[PDB]
């Protein structure tokens, strides 16, 4: 059948599609590619920017809940303010690599016969003014991406001041809302491990035209962002986990031991989820609390920012560089700490990286529909697999190294 | 508020009289500016639900249908229906090539005949089933995206409540328990626009009598009789010929379902039915623990009256718009429709709703005065076939719990 | 850092502090800066308000639908719902009554542009009846179409009704937990308001800064000419029909007020029928209204009571139309005041629905909200409504106890 590795399919895929593309490419028919290849692969694009709203949307309003105060727990305060400190640095190492690596400048795409030209920008006014959706069903109708974060967030709390109320009729109904709302997002993620079934075969076809057609300089382009990615993802490791479990007494060396198959399967698996058991019996192998881990690390699963800062610093980065559109500091910073502060939630969520990607596309005017957005954002879809273990398996170790800083802060270690 | 059926052929019937002379010496005109509106208050209402039902109809449906969630005695059942449906549909389009409803009747209502619009790209029609926002193609009317995601949605509810997590099962629990209800709810109020559907459906052959002359009424029998004899050609060709294949007598089976029947063609309803239904179940000693299950499943995922339904209406519609259409399209056109019905079986007049979604699905406009006036004819006898349309559902549905039955 | 300070003081005092600051910057002041640097506050306060327009209405009367309706509805139930029709019914009229009486907007001809508005007007009736049904609900909703939006949640609400009556239990469960989502939806978005009104003392500020400065001090005259229409015609109400019904009812009208008081005096201070409730029930039982009586009848009052909102828009209407230009006549009146009415039931209160109906009724005119005039000639009455929403509960809360004691003594079981 096709059950077989998810992940090995998917590698095969753009490791096989590339050397079709490129060698099609050579002598080949980087035409034919385009007629009769390429649809497969537009299919799967639009089978991926198609969960980009539900998700979001559903994702958010979970997620706002989750960490809205005060029905979040004292443990769980420390927690919050542990991905907050985390993000903050993941989010500065993203840029830096980023900028460290320059990838997307040498593809220079204008592909229509004539380069992408962004439309900037109305009047901070205007734009401000403007988060706040005139109709919020209208928001999330038409895929106005500011306007449903910011009702999305705004509602997702309102939900949990709901769930403090005395009048039971009243608690219920927001239980009853929420709940509803959590199995979309929940059926959204299972439409995603479905389409990522077919993603072996869309795969192979995006690559294969980008390589049949921009020629063989993308190979070391998406090495290079691949490299600023787990370069700044293990700098990450190393500089700050590291470092915030020395400054609590805890030792690195040793942590890193336990953590060691809990990375791997993350690694692996791509998902926070499926390597939450492994996790937690890796914090009990550490000696943290049951009632710590048992509540800390779901969450991390679902809100730990610090992995896709940094998918989006270099993400963003190349997106905007490739397009040929030099983007300075601050707006890369504007651009990534808006994704991640919308991202919360999402966290795995099979391919979140390249999710949250499209809804900044959508959101910064550069429409999906344009062949040079498209065929730039097409490249980072098709490499996505590679960043998004790298991505999960940081994810896990910043939330063990969380759990275990906050473990030892409760008094409940060995 | 008084048998509702009786209404609806009180006032089909009444209404052709009062339009058909009203129409001859009278005043086409005068029933086109004050009896036609209430018309259309008619053909409006219907084309309301036509998205709620459609979506969250078929996400129930996908729902119930998707494996693991199926069960044994259950995938035998709609594997019954699967290959009843088949042959459900090859009469529909045979019995409509058969007689020729339709042709005939060259409407061309503002002074200029309707003019099909055919057809992008099959790349760029298959890459569009796909919803690029599954709000936005619900929000403004996408019919193929809109099924696409609503199996998709379904299938995907049924392998969360096959989770270990009870937080991740009870919520899809949840979702889904909303969702019906929205259909159900949907459904209800059908009930209560059936209520308007007496005075509705008097004012819309009122004016179709009015102003396309007498040759309505004979290319509208042509429909009926088209349904009718499909109809009774699947119980004996097919229902017959499968209770004989599992030793069931057809003649003496007929003799239990024959008030089961006669309540079903009287009251249009496969759940208003029900309890008769599984009285004559009983009656022919099924088991308890299988007609109590299979029954009301039939009721909702029983495809092969909405077959003929389809197969005949899809082929008069265009017809009398001018456009000839072949076996390819007729059968793909078709196929869709029904496949996408699944949890609709009755559910009052499902029969026409497919009809709008159908339509709005390949072109055709329904604010189209040309298409508009095609389909307010089978809207006004839709009450005579979806009478057949849920009796040949039922004793289908008798059929198979039959054979099941047997079988185990 | 923290101003939860009295949030209606907060709103009061940004008005008057706003209306002094925005009257002497006018005079000799810089009308064209506040427009420039104060307005923006202004205006992000009011896409704040008109954001909820559209789910609050709709979630809202799916909820107040299923609670009118039969046969889901008592026999308990069915008096009191017939109470508040006809007291409704005169509380519409006294309301345009008070608009023609005083007459607000007149001498405030607004021409913002440069240019005065123009309503445009009307399609013919029957594809104006047409139209009122959705030919996609989703659609309606989702691009704001208000009568479509109406008519679908009311035949939705209805609808549920009818299912909670199902021998099947998957569809009595099916209905009741889609109620009780939308429900909750509509809960969610009344917290949703709460929080904005935490903001309204600032955009309140800059919203009637702005309107002063440029507007003159014409507007201060007119303004209390609407509020004073209001508080008149609300005590009119209370003396003419509930204390004429408590009357007509055997009832002792002045030791029945001596009781709701501070019932009274508690939702005209709170602005909140729920806040107020437990206050309510502790004065119906001081009255020695059953227990198993206004433990259903106060819970009503408290969302499908009409005769409040009635008052409001017979005048925030009038007002409205009439300083645009648009004289309006008593059935224009009616029709869109009626309308508004019949579709504001379940959203008694709902900090801020006098203003939230307004919107809704604009739209549904053809007043687009973005329009310069319209604008400018909204932003007036949401600046007032805060006063305006405080006789209005008050007099809804007043209503309720009228209501829940005409029908217990009907009882006595
Ligand atoms: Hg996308
Ligand atoms: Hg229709
Ligand atoms: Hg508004």
């Amino acid at each position: 059948y096709i059950e077989y590795p998810v992940l090995q399919k998917i590698l095969i895929g753009l490791i096989l599609g590339a050397i079709v593309g490129l060698i099609l490419g050579h002598y080949g028919y980087a035409h034919a590619v385009h007629t009769y290849v390429k649809p497969f692969g537009d299919l799967f694009v639009r089978l991926l920017c198609m969960l980009v709203m539900p998700i979001v949307f559903a994702s958010l309003v979970v997620g706002a809940a989750s960490i809205s105060p005060a029905r979040l727990g004292r443990v769980g305060v420390k927690i919050v303010v542990y991905y907050l400190l985390t993000s903050a640095f993941a989010v500065t190492l993203g840029i830096i690599m980023a900028r460290l690596f320059n990838p997307g400048a040498g593809i220079h795409l204008a592909v229509g016969g004539q380069q992408f030209q962004p439309h900037q920008a109305p009047p901070l006014v205007h734009i401000l003014l403007d988060i706040v959706p005139t109709n919020p069903f209208g928001a999330l109708a038409n895929g106005q991406v500011l306007p449903t974060i910011f009702f999305a967030i705004i509602l997702g709390i309102a939900i949990t001041y709901l769930m403090n109320s005395e009048n039971e009729k009243v608690r219920k109904s927001a239980e009853t809302l929420l709940d509803a709302i959590n199995g979309l997002a929940e059926a959204m993620y299972k439409i995603v491990n479905g389409v990522m079934q077919y993603a072996p075969i869309g795969v192979f076809a995006l690559i294969a035209y980008v390589m049949a057609e921009q020629g063989v300089h993308v190979v070391g382009e998406l090495a290079k962002v691949t490299a600023a990615v787990y370069v700044g993802l293990t700098l990450q490791i190393l500089l700050v986990y590291f470092v915030l479990l020395k400054i609590y007494g805890i030792d690195p060396i040793s942590f890193i031991k336990h953590a060691k198959d809990a990375m791997l399967t993350a690694f692996v698996t791509r998902s926070s989820s499926g390597t939450l058991p492994v996790t937690m019996r890796v914090a009990k192998e550490m000696g943290i609390s049951e009632g710590i881990y048992s509540f800390t690390l779901p969450l991390g699963a679902t809100i730990n920012m610090d992995g896709t800062a940094l998918y989006q610093g270099v993400a963003t980065f190349f997106i905007a560089n490739a397009l040929g559109s030099h983007l300075t500091v601050g707006q890369q910073l504007t651009i990534v700490l808006t994704a991640v502060l919308a991202s919360i939630g999402t966290a795995g969520v099979p391919g979140a990286g390249a999710i949250m990607l499209c809804m900044v596309l959508h959101s910064v005017g550069l429409p999906l529909t344009d062949p040079n957005v498209a065929a730039a954002y097409a490249m980072i879809l098709g490499i996505d697999a590679i960043l998004d273990m790298g991505r999960t398996m940081v994810n896990v170790t910043g939330d063990l190294t969380g759990t275990a800083i906050v473990a030892k802060t409760e008094g409940t270690l060995v």
